[PDB]
């Protein structure tokens, strides 16, 4: 394969780097000779980044859906690289808002996950653009098989077809510049996005003020037997983090970088082909594995 | 077949006032449907009422603003009553600003996501409940730029969220038996994308553009880019009752599709290239976009 020179004169700018893929992505990158910048949300989170990577790594805090600290960083980030631009930008920071059953939620429910998967994606994009033509450099935005084939209830998938929307226009208004334009979407990750006990934990929250109707619906204990059913398929979850990281790895350094990257045997083999089947196959599979409602003729 | 009592069953449309949502409403008026045509503006209701017969209401509806969404809700509920609400049409949109990404701020992304996904998810959750109680059919229309990106703007993110949103609520909603059906329109003759509104857009944003931004694209390149838009004009479906005739099998079969796509253009070009990798889809799309003057100039 030919990989890009000078590694040790490009710049990376990560967001999200306290946990998960980010962390890995930005002691990756560093330990590869890269000048990395690795946003973090969290003090502790930085900190504890600076301490175990070397003096090429800077870490500066940024919450992503913060329009006067993201244009701020994207000033340091300007004066500090010149011009050599900045040769990588890798948008990862995403939360995964509320997940339930639609008709469980208000619209405010959608707002976080949108908030900081899109509208801080995007807005961080924008910012670092300039400084990415300079360097003719590689935007690398993470999606997930969420954006390709819809979850349950709640903002997270909205966000991440969104995400697939935004990025394709990207790559296309960014080809007359040489910018590259990678989309990764990962199968499911041992990461802090999704805590099982802390998904259901803001369903009985929900449940707590939900309408008469709605609990006779699908009836008490729904909850806890949809539960008993998380926990039925959580061994079918990667712990190899690094199977992303190296997506971002080729996305970065190849000379000819994909357009889209899956990580995960679980997305190769399974679910990005179920997204390109119609919708009365993808029902008929996915709904299979679901929890009968007590009274679903309660309306 | 088709369903029966048509004349009992009750449709709720949003944006009425002009395009395929004033179509769908005349349309099912004539049809037998109780229409309630949800209008952004008086003069969209009066000349909708003066065409129609006594069967259809209008209410003012801004998607947007989460009071009045509630309020029409409460009003819907009373008059309906235990008939439920046969079927929603999310119909209400707005294309934004359209311009190359690198033009614009993350607040020209807002207008088109307010009002393509949170106003049609909100305008969703308050009539669901009416919707369940009918066993009846949730219909987004959605755009060949929910499954193809078009320019930069929110617009295409708006549409590729619908169709993620859609896609939950259908699983969500087999187990009351109301259906979700996603209707994919081609490029039509309404007044949603205007090529002179979109210049217009394109060159008070010009009059603000960084130096550098100006210098890279060059003089004359929202011109050029009139030109070519003007060039393809005529490859617009001019017949909105494509669209509507779908809406009206997805409100009157017993197997409405959970996908319909309007337009030769969609069904025989846009769609099969939405399924090609992006380095075919790139080819194909851009083939016929204008040159930049100074793309090195960065
Ligand atoms: N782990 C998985 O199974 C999947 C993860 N993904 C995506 O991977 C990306 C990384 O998440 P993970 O590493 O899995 O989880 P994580 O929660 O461990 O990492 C997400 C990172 O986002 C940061 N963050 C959250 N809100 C922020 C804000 N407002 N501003 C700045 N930073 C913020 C957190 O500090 C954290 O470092 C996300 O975009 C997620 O949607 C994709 C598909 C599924
Ligand atoms: N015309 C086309 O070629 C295409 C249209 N579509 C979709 O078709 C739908 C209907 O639009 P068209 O009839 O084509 O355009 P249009 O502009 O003629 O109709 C849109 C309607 O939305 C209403 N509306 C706009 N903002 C609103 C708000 N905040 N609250 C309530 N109502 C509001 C307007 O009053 C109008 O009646 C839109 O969702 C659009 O995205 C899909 C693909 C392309």
């Amino acid at each position: 394969q030919l990989k890009i020179a000078d590694i040790a004169d490009k710049y990376v700018f990560i967001t999200g780097c306290d946990t998960g893929f980010g962390n890995l992505a930005a002691r990756t990158f560093d330990k590869k000779g890269f000048r990395v910048i690795a946003a973090c949300l969290t003090e502790s989170g930085s900190a504890a980044l600076k301490a175990k990577t070397s003096e090429r790594l800077h870490t500066v805090l940024l919450d992503v859906t913060d329009p006067e600290n993201v244009k701020k960083t994207a000033q340091w980030v300007k004066s500090h690289v010149g011009e050599k631009g900045l040769w990588g930008l890798i948008n990862n920071a995403g939360v995964l808002g509320v997940l339930a059953p639609t008709d469980w939620l208000t619209v405010d429910d959608y707002r976080e996950p949108i908030e900081v998967n899109l509208f801080g994606l995007i807005n961080v994009t924008l910012n670092m653009l300039p400084l990415v033509k300079k360097a003719r450099g590689r935007v690398i935005n993470v999606s997930s098989i969420g954006g390709r084939l819809a979850f349950g209830g709640g903002g997270y998938t909205p966000s991440k077809y969104a995400v697939e929307g935004f990025n394709d226009s990207l790559r296309r208004d960014m080809k007359a510049f040489g910018v590259h334009v990678s989309c990764i979407e990962p199968g499911l990750f041992k990461t802090e996005l999704a805590d099982p006990i802390k998904t259901t934990e803001k369903k009985l929250a929900i449940w707590k003020h939900l309408s008469p109707d709605i609990k006779q619906q699908y009836g008490e204990g729904y909850i806890e037997k949809s539960l008993h059913r998380l926990k039925s398929n959580t061994s079918s979850v990667n712990l190899d983090l690094s199977l992303v990281v190296g997506c971002m790895d080729h996305a970065l350094t190849s000379l000819f970088p994909k357009t889209r990257y899956i990580a995960g045997k679980d997305a190769k083999t399974f679910w990005i082909p179920l997204s390109h089947m119609p919708a009365v196959l993808q029902d008929f599979l996915l709904l299979k594995q679901k929890v009968e409602l007590a009274n679903p003729k309660a309306v």
